[PDB]
């Protein structure tokens, strides 16, 4: 988890206002009043968890399959945007008319020079891919998908009534992906969505040529609707010449809600009654994290008003559609009352009583278990693979993270971290200006870190606010999406609570008062000071959502909040390949362990191995690392690290002796946190393996020399617990979860205490 | 939303959708802000076809063939 | 919108276009205005009414039937 002040937060961490979403730079804080009145849809949304596996290569297809699957491969950054896919994609099938090879190759398979026609049909659909791949030769495809792609119009069935056989289809995994979105991901659904114009046309047109087609004959003679199939397709690629243009229309139902939202009357921003109305608008403009996604590209790319549309006729053209309207995004649009609400809350008492410790947290219960594939390669030689899952690591290790299962639960986790509790001598007087802070959520950190990137920096980054932007165009991507789902994501959480919100420009650059944020009001607060309000009138107003949120009354999660964890062993007899790496090939690796007695180097050294009992190496597996399972423990490495640096920078600053007591205390209960958290982790039974046969091992050294022979000498007291963290270490890195740089940090910290049991055991 | 209720259990747990029913409702509510107004359209449809009636030629009363139709 | 993104493909139609062109000038009384409405006027055309005989054409052969030598 994470955390700020509730004073200050700014001086904490720019990346939470308002204002650095507004791009004020630091400087005066957003205020301003004359307000507007909203209400909520609780606003569309995503979904948060969907690991699953779509079939394709049986030849059903749909446009809103590969739509998933494009999108996801633009989300797996497979090239970049969907639109980059999609006008790239185009460029492939720029092979389109200049191509009637196609048609008159394929029917060759048919067989073929078709000028000799007949009902020619016997035998031999579903693998095209290979003569197409031959037609690959024809149509090169530095993209394995839309190559895997065209065969569909051949060989969905066509034609229906034979050809024939498959008796197989094909394979990928959809992953969960992005909770919230923004300009480039909507552009990439608009876009998304012509693809989605395209395809549907392009089943149906051939679905009704089969009508036409067997005319009967049989499925009668070829040369004429197969050397046809797809021109009418072709057409139907003209048909696609244009949908709209996604960042224009994007931009225009954004402005133009931007000015259903402004208090500007004229004529420039004066939303016509004559189209005020008109369906879907009237709840589009209830949605509020899209209206994140406004104040978001509104700071990037200015306003830019092309204002494709006009006043009325057609403003509606423009918004006939967009992105939840479309099912060609993941996402999708959110009902009423729920939001996306998980999340429990508790504070601090001084029986006075403000909050000290804000609480809000997470809500997730990780995998289970999780379990090693087996690249077995060997069609195409190339990136063709199959993962045949088999018990190995698997099932024993997971039985072991089943008490990590326990011990690990956020809620616990919350629980002690509010029992940091009393702090700052008592008992009732904790209080000085500003109050922790602590938050986090498993999305951003289970997606950010499933690209791989160690979200920690991009956290920095917000908490520093201004960003580093010397990052590469990709890790640019990640900073860039980092944000705004931090921060939306806290945004309509906080909107999640609070019934009401007005909208409030800002002015500062005006810079013509388009720009603008939000104020929000509760009551409930005791009349204490708390952030800049205090509280001020009886009633909060404020543009920060993180003041809101402190107030809030302590509450219980709702969500599942299951991983719902994948399984594939089905798809797996029936693999085929998929964009999977990423895991990525060798199940795992050694840690040395080492220790000194009678002043005597050891050096445990232990594999890898399966390590359980069973050799060996083993080999070969690659077992996936869950996003969940290591981004929670890196929320805790997070904390760990910050209370850290940040308390040892209050161990150079504030040299009172008191507050020397407090960085005492505090330093050395995260140590006692980690202490007792490894402490358990040691009787763990993997630990209870590496315990036996390390020991098992080093025993064995003490055979090495003759004398240090004598019977075992380490054993008294601080050993046993000195070793103990080496379970936790097997428990840290390749037990798939830890990346190491890490026990690294484990290390001195554990170097920064007397450590001990402290007591038990 | 009854549809969408009955997951069963039997009729499911409720302080979910019954603690729902009518929020959509009242969003439904919120779709009723603004339907049109009353006597404005009704004065529109009214006077613009009276210019259908009229024989005053000039573009303060000219019914578009535009959508004479 | 619709119809005219295939008709404008139309060529046979075309050349109807031409004659025309050639017989009355052009006498743009351009009914239509610039999209609203742009619309009502293509509503609809003669492939879209079943009312002619003639009949609109897919893709590939338009109407051959000729060799060469």
């Amino acid at each position: 988890g994470f955390n700020l002040k509730v004073k200050d937060l700014n001086g904490s961490a720019r990346g939470l206002t308002q204002a650095f979403a507004i791009g004020e730079l630091k400087n005066q804080l957003s205020v301003g009043a004359l307000q507007l009145p909203l209400q909520f849809t609780r606003t569309f949304s995503a979904s948060m968890t969907s690991e699953l596996l779509w079939e394709v290569g049986k030849g059903n297809i749909d446009p809103v399959m590969y739509a998933r699957l494009f999108f996801q491969y633009a989300q797996a950054g497979g090239a970049l945007s969907v639109d980059e896919l999609v006008n790239q994609f185009t460029e492939y099938h720029q092979s389109t008319a200049c191509n009637p090879e196609i048609w008159r190759k394929l029917t060759a398979y048919i067989t073929g020079s078709s000028n000799r026609a007949i009902k020619a049909d016997a035998v031999g659909k579903v693998p095209p891919t290979a003569i197409l791949e031959q037609l690959r030769t024809l149509a090169p495809s530095e993209h394995e998908l839309f190559h895997h792609i065209t065969t569909d119009f051949v060989c969905h069935v066509l034609s229906p009534l034979g050809f024939i056989l498959p008796d197989a289809a094909y394979v990928y995994r959809v992953g969960r992906t992005a909770t919230y979105p923004n300009f480039y991901a909507l552009v990439d659904c608009v876009r998304a969505s012509d693809l989605r114009r395209m395809l549907t046309a392009l089943s149906s047109v051939d679905s009704k040529m089969l009508q036409a087609t067997f005319k009967a004959k049989g499925a009668l003679a070829p040369a004429l609707i197969s050397q046809h199939l797809a021109n009418a397709a072709t057409t139907a690629f003209e048909r696609s010449r244009g949908n709209f243009d996604a960042n224009a229309v994007v931009s225009s139902v954004l402005t133009i809600l931007g000015r259903l939202w402004s208090p500007s009357t004229p004529k420039e921003l004066d939303p016509s009654a004559r189209l005020r109305n008109t369906n879907g608008i009237d709840q589009l403009r209830s949605n509020l994290a899209l209206f994140i996604a406004y104040q978001d590209m509104v700071k990037q790319r200015g306003r830019a008003e092309v204002i494709f549309s006009d006043e009325e006729l057609s403003s509606t053209i423009i918004p006939w559609f967009i992105e939840a309207m479309s099912e060609v995004s993941p996402f999708k649009l959110r009902p009423i009352n729920e939001t996306t609400s998980y999340i429990g809350q508790t504070s601090a008492i001084d029986h006075m009583g403000q909050p000290s410790h804000v609480v809000v947290y997470e809500d997730w219960q990780f995998a289970k278990e999780i379990t090693a594939f087996t690249p077995v390669k060997l069609a195409n030689n190339s990136n063709q693979r199959f993962l045949d899952v088999e018990p190995g690591i698997s099932d024993r290790m997971s039985a072991t993270l089943a008490p990590i299962g326990n011990t690990f639960a956020v809620s616990a986790f919350v629980k002690n971290r509010t029992a940091v509790y009393e702090a700052v001598s008592q008992r009732g007087t904790v209080n000085s200006n500003g109050a922790e802070m602590t938050l986090g959520f498993p999305s951003v950190v289970e997606r950010d870190y499933a690209l791989d990137r160690d979200p920690m920096v991009a956290i920095a980054a917000l908490r520093t606010g201004i960003v580093d932007e010397s990052l590469e165009a990709r890790a640019s991507n990640d900073l860039k999406r980092s944000m705004f789902n931090y921060y939306a994501a806290v945004m309509h959480y906080a909107v999640a609570h609070n019934p009401e919100v007005v909208v409030s420009e800002h002015q500062g650059v005006a810079a013509e008062q388009g720009s603008l944020y939000l104020v929000w009001n509760v009551r409930t607060e005791l009349r204490i000071p708390v952030g800049y309000n205090a509280i001020e009138g009886g009633s909060i107003r404020t543009p920060e959502p993180l003041e809101a949120i402190a107030y809030n009354k302590p509450i219980q999660p709702s969500e599942v909040l299951q991983a719902k964890v994948l399984d594939l062993a089905n798809h797996t007899t029936s693999i085929h390949i998929w964009p999977w790496h990423e895991a990525s090939t060798e199940f795992a690796y050694e840690d040395a362990y080492s220790v000194t007695i009678r002043n005597k180097r050891y050096t445990a050294e232990v594999k890898e191995f399966e390590l359980l009992g069973l050799g060996q190496r083993r080999e070969r597996v690659r077992i996936l690392k869950p996003t969940v399972a290591h981004a929670i423990i890196q929320m805790w490495y997070s904390w760990f690290v910050e209370d850290d640096r940040t308390l040892a920078a209050a161990r150079r600053t504030s040299r009172d002796d008191a507050e020397k007591l407090a960085i005492d205390g505090r330093r050395m209960q995260n140590a006692v946190t980690l202490l007792r958290k490894i402490e358990m982790i040691g009787t763990t039974g993997i630990g209870a393996s590496a315990v036996h046969l390390a020991q098992s091992r080093i025993v064995d050294q003490m055979a090495g020399r003759g004398l240090i022979d004598d019977s075992s000498d380490l054993h008294v007291g601080i050993n046993r617990h000195r070793i103990r963290i080496w379970a936790g270490l097997a428990v840290l890195q390749m037990m798939g979860l830890l990346s190491r740089s890490e026990a690294e940090a484990l290390t001195k910290v554990l170097g920064d205490s007397n450590a001990l049991g402290m007591v038990v055991a």
